[PDB]
């Protein structure tokens, strides 16, 4: 049974409410992005309008088969009606294709849906400052004052920097990097351009990166993985084992590793500043996680609230125990309390 926070009251709507079987009444299934969690239950024998960006309804269609005349690709920052209704698609800053959804309810009230998003001073210039929200869906995934991490632009700084490095000492030196789903794509495409190298990758990746809408992406990557110094692999192989067996494969091409593994945030972002990151090394292998997030970090979630100014929040993310429900709860409060709305 699908729940209450995947509603959204006085419609015919759902947002990310696939694992659910029918849900009674809906009429549109909205699916703001395409990570696993939130497409959960879509495949080739769903019969049900979808509504979504253009992107993910490439990786609807090439991925997952659903067939096209179930598929509902929507212009972003345009206003547009869907079952009697206006609503808005606005960039989420989160994966490729990832939208949050404004809804313009018949009685008069405005929801924004977040999705999954990572907010940014830009979206207070969006469609979004015209008016007036009564209720927030938010992504609460790191909404707690612990929750620290660097821009994607300095994190980024730190890899092509380690990588030139690196490659320049040792022309024989292979990158590698981790991959389980979309986003972060820009971790290997800013490495393999300071290299001058195209990326490496299976056939089943280079579909899915197809899907993007990545302006010239032809000359970014390829499956010809002996054409490439810098090579994509599944997440679960970025450990020395995994390495070891992949530079086997290699011909005698690489006589070193160095891999990263981007990560959300870990604990060690609570003592060690992104210039001070060391890796994790075992002979000539050597493996870096890097704190690149695609969701808010604490202050950039509270900057986002206080300016937006809604008169109910509903967290998506965390909702499961009490003890977190209460702390997000306090954390709002406060928020309202600093800001006088
Ligand atoms: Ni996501």
């Amino acid at each position: 049974t699908c729940p209450f926070y995947k509603k959204i009251p006085g419609t015919g709507f759902t947002v990310d409410a696939f694992q659910y079987g029918v849900v009674e009444g809906c009429t549109a299934y909205f699916l703001t992005h395409f990570h696993s969690d939130h497409y959960a239950g879509l495949s080739k024998h769903f019969t049900f309008p979808v509504y979504c960006s253009e992107i993910t309804g490439n990786l609807l269609k090439n991925k997952l088969h659903v067939q096209e005349q179930y598929i509902h690709p929507l212009p972003l920052d345009t206003e547009c009606i869907v079952n009697g209704v206006k609503v808005v698609l606005l960039d989420a800053n989160h994966c490729p294709g990832a939208v949050m959804i404004l809804f313009y309810l018949p009685n008069g009230t405005v929801i924004l849906h977040t999705g999954d998003f990572r907010a940014d001073p830009s979206m207070e210039r969006s469609l979004l400052a015209d008016q007036k929200v009564h209720m927030l869906y938010l992504d609460t995934t790191y909404c707690s004052p612990e929750y620290t991490f660097p821009s994607q632009q300095e994190v980024i700084r730190f890899a092509i920097n380690t990588a030139f490095e690196a490659v320049t000492l040792n022309p024989h030196a292979l990158v590698v990097c981790g991959t389980y789903s979309i986003g972060k794509e820009k971790v290997f495409l800013a490495i393999a351009d300071v290299l001058g190298s195209k990326v490496g990758m299976s056939q089943e990746k280079y579909k899915t990166l197809q899907c993007l809408n990545i302006p010239e992406i032809n000359s970014l990557i390829t499956t010809d993985m002996c054409s490439s110094l810098v090579h994509l692999l599944p997440m679960m192989q970025i450990n020395f084992k995994g390495l070891q067996s992949h530079l086997k494969k290699c011909g005698g091409k690489y006589n070193q590793i160095l891999a990263f593994r981007p990560t959300g945030w870990t604990h060690s972002n609570k003592f060690t500043r992104i210039a001070d990151v060391i890796p994790q090394t075992k002979g000539n292998i050597s493996i870096y996680g890097i704190p690149y997030s695609e969701h808010s970090s604490y202050l950039e979630m509270k900057r986002f609230v206080q300016w937006l100014k809604p008169q109910k929040i509903i967290p998506t993310v965390n909702v499961g125990t009490w003890k977190s429900r209460s702390t997000m709860e306090k954390y709002f409060r406060e928020w309202k309390l600093e800001a006088g709305y």
